[PDB]
């Protein structure tokens, strides 16, 4: 394939990628790495910011969860239809970070000191989402304009990761609820969340969820 | 087309689009928000995630300081010259932001305990921008390809404020000094920075740096 992810045996930073590249229906390989070749420290020294994922698409090497994003919206027409719309949708994937760091900072940091201050919390960060999708056809479509975008990919990753560390937690929010409902239908997705290759990875690598 | 951007007075995240709209030669207006007028409510419950920066474009309403730069960056064709390098200035771009969270942290919540740590790991934060810098035309043009991107001005501030918590920071990094000397050069860049309304702005808002 013209695409490979270099990543840890979980779900993380590349869920929403792999998500993305299956719903688009392409063709990418996986190369694993466990704690041990981690731990050995030369790949580690040869990524550009001592992290993963590292991706290839031919020789364009890329790091950083969002660049990665970014790239397969470019390349793929999954950033608006418009200089407006791919702003939108920047503004969207933003805001989807910054929630994502939190929940990060959470699971690997302090999950049973901090959980219930963090779900205390959660409505108040999920509602902007919400109200973005209010304000978009009545949020029957996608999250900016009438087609999909790497920001919706992403978007589902964080809300169905928060749905396991807080069931119900989108009881609150009628839009959001349907509308990750919809997406999770698309045939491809469907089919790709059922599948062992995502169904057998754990969401994070300290076995916290 | 106008522009408008609403902030704090201070430089802090709208620090680099300030410069990009500037060495671009475009016009704004600043519209400041004291700690009072945050204070009191309203304008915060009507901002997208309850921040600012707030930015305005003609009919445009953005939030997110890289949202804001990836805006001016598409539109004003400050964003590579093909995919191959939008995708490089995306992962230059998440790097700084990476950094800059780092740097955000130490300043509003751990400055005195955290310092010396903090400018110990300093070298090995900026070593990856120095390599990306070596492996462009030898470091002499711009952080990615040879025209100037919106991740260059977001890169230029952060050499900027980390050579103010940690002078010297950048004497180990041949290109990284170059780098800075040399777009802090460029014409309409260096008259901003001197100006009063770059100089008389703390960088931060709690009076550390
Ligand atoms: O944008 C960044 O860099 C992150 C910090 C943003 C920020 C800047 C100033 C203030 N205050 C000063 C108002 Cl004059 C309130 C007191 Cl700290 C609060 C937050
Ligand atoms: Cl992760």
């Amino acid at each position: 394939p013209p695409y490979t992810v270099v990543y840890f045996p979980v779900r993380g930073r590349c869920a929403a990628l792999r998500m993305l590249l299956a719903d688009q229906g392409q063709s990418w390989k996986e190369e694993v790495v466990t704690v041990e070749t981690w731990q050995e420290g030369s790949l580690k020294a040869s990524c550009l910011y001592g992290q993963l994922p590292k991706f290839q698409d031919g020789d364009l090497t890329l790091y950083q969860s969002n660049t990665i994003l970014r790239h397969l919206g470019r390349t793929l027409g999954l950033y608006g239809k418009d200089q407006q719309e791919a702003a939108l949708v920047d503004m969207v994937n933003d805001g989807v970070e910054d929630l994502r760091c939190k929940y990060i900072s959470l699971i690997y940091t302090n999950y049973e000191a901090g959980k219930d201050d963090y779900v205390k919390a959660l409505p108040g960060q999920l509602k902007p989402f919400e109200t973005l999708l209010s304000q978009n056809q009545g949020g029957k479509t996608f999250i900016v304009g009438d087609q999909i975008s790497f920001a919706d990919y992403n978007l589902l990753d964080l809300l169905l990761i928060h749905e396991v560390l807080a069931p119900g937690c989108l009881d609150a929010f009628p839009l959001l609820s349907a509308y990750v409902g919809r997406l999770s239908a698309r045939p491809k997705l469907k089919a790709f969340l059922a599948s062992p290759e995502y169904v057998n990875l754990p969401i994070n690598g300290n076995g916290k969820q």
